[PDB]
């Protein structure tokens, strides 16, 4: 039984300070007063360095020897571009990289850039640039030579699983190329030829008898905390769905972030059969989001471990851990606790496609399972009841990655 960590959306705020001025605690809160900020963070702020360091050492305490770590980006704070140049972005990425290397010196990391890991934010080019080159240098110890060249060109690559094993491969995507706010790829059908490349990779895996873990930052489909918010341009969404529908037999799981909230996405074929599942891991940052439509969109800091079969890559379980920031901010040393274990939370035998489909049906049909899922969705920050509209938003987001099916589900 192997284990691997998944962390995402650390969103370091370099300027977080416990200030008596509510408006000078953290630039990531904008003009929102931050009253009684604590040393481990604030729900209105991105992560202080203390919080990120705490998350890494909590991972080390819980499991110091993972098979590997998946890290899906977003290292910089939610601030105006003018406050955050390219040098600062690269320095922040390097500092988080070096922290992971120092806490887990000998552990392979599969790292994907998040939409904030660029200057200007979200403007990911479909070609090589200074940031891709420097980050390729930073992550070079985890990259094969082919992966190094590929990352320099488009920040995507495919790496063997650690050790001698030829079971399994991790495909690291740069899905920031598909975010609608990315003007660098507007008018591009297959930016960086990623989709084509991905198809080839998956084909090779089927030829070679490998299973694949696909990771990326920005997921296809919709954001469960509001209605009709998708990140991918529609054509990119459709292409990603086509890729999954063709190659689901070699994909043992998908792992993404960018929501900061805990949810999952099911993929179905045209017969209704469940064919794949994507796990949206929560963020370390607790930052209350400024996205229109979302109310009280903060979360507790979360980290996640997966238990998997090394021979087959079958996902056996996941365990999500969290820091109750309200409690941690009055304590000498913050202690992370198990938030939940998937199989226990949803009464399913594993984290496979069938099990995740069962979990979705339970969420959609049983009020206490829906409430359990909803509390975990904010990493146990928001304990209010998920009523009918909330239920529909979450069920439709989980069940429908396609635009048309999601909207029709929303009609309900
Ligand atoms: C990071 O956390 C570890 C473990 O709690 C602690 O020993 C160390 O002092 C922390 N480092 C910083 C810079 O806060
Ligand atoms: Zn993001």
């Amino acid at each position: 039984l192997g284990r691997f960590w998944h962390i995402s959306d650390l969103h370091l705020d370099p300027n977080y300070t416990v200030s008596k001025d509510p408006l000078q605690v953290c630039p990531s809160a904008g003009s929102q007063p931050v009253l009684n900020a604590g040393p481990w963070g604030d729900y209105l702020c991105d992560s202080p360095w203390a919080l990120i360091n705490s998350s890494l050492y909590a991972m080390k305490e819980i499991e110091p020897k993972p098979d590997f770590i998946l890290w899906t980006g977003d290292d910089t704070p939610h601030v105006p571009n003018e406050s955050l140049g390219e040098a600062a972005v690269l320095a922040i990425v390097e500092r988080l990289t070096n922290l992971i290397k120092e806490v887990f010196p000998d552990t392979k990391v599969y790292a994907a850039l998040g939409n904030h890991d660029f200057h200007p934010k979200n403007q990911f080019p479909a070609q090589s640039n200074r940031i891709y080159n420097q980050v390729a240098e930073l992550w070079r110890p985890w990259l094969s030579n082919e992966s190094y060249a590929l990352f320099k060109r488009g920040a995507f690559y495919s790496e063997k699983l650690p050790g001698p094993s030829r079971a399994g491969r991790v495909v690291v995507l740069n899905t920031n190329l598909y975010y609608s706010n990315n003007e660098q790829t507007a008018g591009m059908a297959d930016p960086g030829e990623q989709f084509r490349w991905l198809g080839d990779v998956l084909s090779n895996a089927s030829r070679d008898g490998e299973m694949v873990y696909v990771i990326g930052h920005v997921p296809p489909g919709f954001f469960e905390k509001t209605q009709n918010k998708a990140w991918f341009r529609e054509s990119f969404n459709e292409e990603y769905l086509k890729v999954i529908q063709k190659h689901h037999r070699v994909i043992a799981g998908q792992f993404f972030g960018h929501h900061h909230t805990d949810s999952f996405r099911m993929f179905y074929d045209n017969t209704g059969a469940p064919i794949n599942v994507m796990f949206l891991t929560p963020g370390v940052t607790p930052w209350k989001t400024t996205l229109p439509g979302v109310v009280d969109g903060a979360n507790n800091p979360g980290i996640r471990i997966f238990e998997y079969d090394r021979a087959t890559l079958n996902l056996k379980d996941l365990v999500t851990y969290f820091l109750n920031l309200r409690q941690a901010n009055v304590q000498e040393t913050p202690r992370w606790e198990q938030e939940y274990r998937l199989t226990e939370a949803y009464q399913v035998p594993d984290a496979s496609v069938s099990s995740m489909h069962t979990a979705l049906t339970r969420i959609a049909s049983e009020p206490h399972i829906l409430q359990r899922y909803y509390v975990y969705n904010s990493v146990s920050y928001n304990h209010l009841t998920c009523e009918d509209s909330c239920r529909i938003e979450h069920v439709c987001a989980i069940q429908h990655v396609a635009f048309n099916t999601y909207a029709t589900c929303l009609h309900g």
